[PDB]
């Protein structure tokens, strides 16, 4: 059976495309406005080297930083996401942020050459210039694979706000307050992609999409575990804070 949409399901669908326009600018814009990208000579991929200089870092930190704004600003015009008390909003926008980044960031993600490609050539981010920021090949490989895997499955654009909804409405985040209404929400949400799914999305794939899209959800959390690992160690660099943002700081921190 393929039950069609109901005047509700395609209402959110509408909120979700609308919060989605708003707060992720396709032309990137904005990104002069940050800390310029500065790339030393590290052909060799030294720690000792990339750790002294984190030359990448103040870019990077300013580009995820201007990014949980965005990501905060979405989160908010989820349907049912007010309702929450700001106890549990915070939470889950805490818990969350790094991953939908990851998400929303395969929006810039090329195969032409393995990049996250922002319009010019400075603006162009490959796995060197992660490493450049502090981060080892134990995330970045594994983030790569991630990209990769996330755009051939070729989401519509609707399908892509979704996801991003369902990852942040999840009732298993640590310190959540009111996991049923979380629960409730979410489940909202994911009828609503299932149903698209069985009713919008094209053969070959009509099917299993769904299973793909809940698998990379897991994904996420590994990726979320591996960074925060990380980050630990990066903060752990004397003078570090500095080259980072408040923001950047509270919800990683
Ligand atoms: C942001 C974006 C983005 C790319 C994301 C990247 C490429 C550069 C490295 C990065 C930012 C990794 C990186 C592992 C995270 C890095 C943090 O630890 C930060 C240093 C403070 C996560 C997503 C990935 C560009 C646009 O797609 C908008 C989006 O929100």
């Amino acid at each position: 059976l393929r039950p069609k949409l109901s005047e509700e399901q395609q209402r959110i669908i509408a909120i979700l495309l609308d919060a989605h326009h708003k707060t992720y600018d396709p032309t990137y814009s904005d990104f002069c406005q940050f800390r310029p990208p500065v790339r030393v000579n590290d052909g060799g991929g030294s720690v000792t080297l990339e750790l002294s200089q984190l030359s990448m870092l103040p870019h990077l930190a300013d580009l995820v930083s201007y990014s949980i704004q965005k990501v905060i600003g979405f989160a908010k015009m989820i349907p049912g996401f007010r309702d929450l008390t700001s106890e549990d909003q915070i939470v889950l926008l805490k818990s969350s942020a790094i991953e939908v980044i990851m998400l929303r960031s395969n929006e810039s993600f090329t195969m032409d050459d393995m990049s996250w490609t922002c319009g010019n050539q400075d603006y162009k981010y490959r796995v060197s210039d992660v490493t450049k920021a502090g981060h080892s090949l134990e995330l970045i490989e594994p983030l790569i694979k991630f990209q990769v895997g996330l755009k051939k499955l070729n989401l519509h654009e609707e399908e892509h706000v979704l996801l991003m909804a369902i990852c942040i409405v999840s009732p298993d985040r640590p310190g959540v307050q009111d996991a049923a209404l979380i629960e409730a929400i979410q489940d909202r949400l994911s009828n609503t992609l299932q149903t698209y799914i069985r009713c919008r999305h094209p053969p070959p794939g009509s099917h299993l999409l769904y299973a793909k899209m809940i698998q990379k959800l897991a994904d996420l959390r590994s990726l979320n575990e591996e960074h925060s690992k990380q980050y630990r160690c990066l903060s752990f660099q004397p003078e570090c804070s500095m080259k980072l943002t408040p923001l950047v700081l509270e919800v990683f921190g």
